[PDB]
């Protein structure tokens, strides 16, 4: 399982 997030402000 590979779980991940970007946020870009």
């Amino acid at each position: 399982q590979y779980n991940n997030e970007n946020n870009f402000v």
